[PDB]
């Protein structure tokens, strides 16, 4: 069986980096992890640009 | 990192109060909650109804 | 068996009241109203506004 | 021809009044508003919670 | 209030036992599990054939 | 001109099953039934598991 | 209160007429039809082409 | 960089000819007009029937 | 079984006769093509417009 | 590099079965068949019924 | 009140830099400019790629 | 007439250079490739991650 958290990695530098910051997150905190879907995209503009890359994170459970 | 739960708040009353109701959950529970995106809406239809707005609710990860 | 038909509601006053104007609807005609989804909604500006909620609205055949 | 502008409206009391939020905005700029379509809803979470509804909104041309 | 967990199950059966796989897991693990939802299905294709079933399983809480 | 009416099926047994529940459902009622589109299915979870299949089921008018 | 029924128009000449087909059986059966929706486009390849047309088909209640 | 506007056209003759009404009116007023993407379509039924269809309308900026 | 094949159709006409124009090219190639998913409908606008038309090309195979 | 076919398989029994006569197809034809993904179901009702399967068959290129 | 514009950036280098472009012409031509969501990306193939990423880019209205 | 192949690249540095892995492998065995668009992106999470964006690759027929 497999489960997916649904998470959004942020990134001052690119898309793919912000992908990797929540499957840095999930790593941390699970064991397991298998792969990530990407769901969506987008950017917070404030003093700088934050890409964010919002992935749901499969894991094997047990 | 964000993390996103998947909750079904309702309400006797209307959509808007079925999804804070599912936001007041979220927030009993986990802490820096900090938005919610509407993903559903629906009416069970008994002896009452209930109005059913379904959210992702995004909470700040640490 | 269940089996939905697509309605439209509509109120003057918001889009949890025109959800309900299509559930009166259906009651009043159909037997065993079990539920709603909601599929769409919009406002129909004119002299006044009309907010629109379409539900496909769910009963029991038999 | 009709032309659609993509207005996210806000309010501290519900979806419908958020809707309408963007309708008001619509009508000080723009003559001849004729309908508005529900794409998304949500609600920030800060102090208080602000509901959002973002609302395609049709004006007629010329 | 009700929470969706979203679980993949594995048959090397058919799609509906796969459902079963990722529900049992559920009810294994959570309290109150009252219905699931199918959202995508799909088969892994090496020695055998394992059918997926992705569900979002819906529980109430407290 | 086809028409079609959306009818959820039930089964004790599969998916498939639920699916066929349906369209016996519309051949007891309808003629010249020609076809079925599965547009959702789902897993209502009791006593015991009820599989549900969700066919707009297309029929010939005339 | 409006209602929408789901109707598949056939043609061998284009899309639109396809559309008419079905709203022309709307209109035989039907009081106070508003307006359609497309929702499908398709053609049957045989001895001839025939375009289809899918439209929800909206209709005033009373 | 493109930009996009979103324009529902109209005819009483063709989902085509509705397409063409948007992009002669877009042309009218902006310059570089490049393509358009259809989005939606449909029919609004009084005394005639006016066939409509929405476009997305790119242009090239500057 | 049945395979599809994803092709865009031109015309310099309609998006009826853009959607014969990718049915023709498969007619050409393939055997037993039976049925025409329209999945996309678009315009390249330039000295002329050209109406475009994406269908699954439906065939059976052997 | 992997690539993707649509094909619909057939069954007179099941789902599960119509989404192994694809597959079966696929490995007829193709090399390093990986994995598929249903996109579609449905049910042809004439003499018999026929479930179709409809899946996306991924295969590793080379 | 918020609005948004439909962008489409471009870039010779990445999809992140192509949402920037889009962005970049915002921030010249808007003011409160504060976020960015992807709705599309694509790569025009000609003498050189040019990566593409499609951006509904939000702005606060006053 | 333009035809897609739908093709899902592999990269262990970006999502950019996976849709680049994809239009690469197009480009050798097919004439005419003109564009490509991206319907998703994943990563491989094993070892090490593969960066994956799947590409609906199109190109000019004859
Ligand atoms: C993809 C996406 C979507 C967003 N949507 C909303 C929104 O819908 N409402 C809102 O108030 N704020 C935001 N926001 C938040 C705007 C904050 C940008 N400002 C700073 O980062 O300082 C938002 C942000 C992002 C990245
Ligand atoms: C939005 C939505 C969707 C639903 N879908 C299903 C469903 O698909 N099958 C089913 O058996 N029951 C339900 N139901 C449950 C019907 C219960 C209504 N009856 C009472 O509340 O007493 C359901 C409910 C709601 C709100
Ligand atoms: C959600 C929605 C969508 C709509 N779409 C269209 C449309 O697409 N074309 C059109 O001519 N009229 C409408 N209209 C109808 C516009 C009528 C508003 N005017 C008055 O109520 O007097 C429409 C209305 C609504 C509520
Ligand atoms: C619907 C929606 C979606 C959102 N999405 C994002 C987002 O994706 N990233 C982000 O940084 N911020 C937001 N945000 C902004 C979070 C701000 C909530 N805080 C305060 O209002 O003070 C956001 C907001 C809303 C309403
Ligand atoms: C629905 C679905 C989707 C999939 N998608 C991908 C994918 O997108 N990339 C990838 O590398 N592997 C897979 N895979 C994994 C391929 C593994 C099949 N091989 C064996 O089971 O031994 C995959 C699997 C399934 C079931
Ligand atoms: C697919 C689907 C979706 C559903 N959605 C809802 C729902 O959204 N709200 C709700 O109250 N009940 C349900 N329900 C109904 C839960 C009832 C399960 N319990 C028993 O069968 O005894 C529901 C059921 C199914 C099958
Ligand atoms: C849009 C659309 C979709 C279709 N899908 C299917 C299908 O999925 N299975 C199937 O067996 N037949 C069809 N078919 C039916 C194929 C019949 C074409 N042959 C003749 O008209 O003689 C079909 C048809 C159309 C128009
Ligand atoms: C595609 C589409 C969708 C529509 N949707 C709505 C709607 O949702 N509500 C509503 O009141 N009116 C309409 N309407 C408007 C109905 C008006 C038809 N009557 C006349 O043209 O005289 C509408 C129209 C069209 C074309
Ligand atoms: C539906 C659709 C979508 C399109 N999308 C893009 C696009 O996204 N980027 C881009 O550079 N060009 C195009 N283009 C190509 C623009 C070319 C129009 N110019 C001439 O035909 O001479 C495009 C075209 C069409 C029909
Ligand atoms: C999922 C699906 C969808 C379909 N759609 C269409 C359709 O849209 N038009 C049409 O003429 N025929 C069909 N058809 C074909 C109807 C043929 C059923 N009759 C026999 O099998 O003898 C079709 C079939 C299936 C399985
Ligand atoms: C995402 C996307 C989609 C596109 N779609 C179309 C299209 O649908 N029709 C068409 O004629 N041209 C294009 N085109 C345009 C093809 C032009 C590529 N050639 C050169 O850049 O020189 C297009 C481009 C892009 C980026
Ligand atoms: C986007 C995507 C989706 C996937 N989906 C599935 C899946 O649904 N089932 C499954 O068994 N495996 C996968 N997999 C395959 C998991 C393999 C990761 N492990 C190694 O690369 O060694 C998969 C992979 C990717 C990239
Ligand atoms: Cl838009
Ligand atoms: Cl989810
Ligand atoms: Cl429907
Ligand atoms: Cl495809
Ligand atoms: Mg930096
Ligand atoms: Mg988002
Ligand atoms: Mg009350
Ligand atoms: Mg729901
Ligand atoms: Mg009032
Ligand atoms: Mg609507
Ligand atoms: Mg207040
Ligand atoms: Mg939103
Ligand atoms: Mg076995
Ligand atoms: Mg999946
Ligand atoms: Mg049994
Ligand atoms: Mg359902
Ligand atoms: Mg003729
Ligand atoms: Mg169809
Ligand atoms: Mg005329
Ligand atoms: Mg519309
Ligand atoms: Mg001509
Ligand atoms: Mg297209
Ligand atoms: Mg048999
Ligand atoms: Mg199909
Ligand atoms: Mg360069
Ligand atoms: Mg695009
Ligand atoms: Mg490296
Ligand atoms: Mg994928
Ligand atoms: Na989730
Ligand atoms: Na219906
Ligand atoms: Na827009
Ligand atoms: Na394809």
């Amino acid at each position: 069986v497999f489960k997916k958290v649904l998470l959004t990695g942020t990134s001052e530098e690119s898309f793919t980096a912000a992908a990797d910051d929540a499957i840095d997150r999930a790593e941390d905190t699970l064991d397991n992890v298998v792969w990530a879907e990407v769901v969506d995209q987008g950017v917070a503009i404030g003093a700088v640009r934050t890409y964010q890359t919002e992935v749901q994170v499969a894991f094997e459970l047990d």
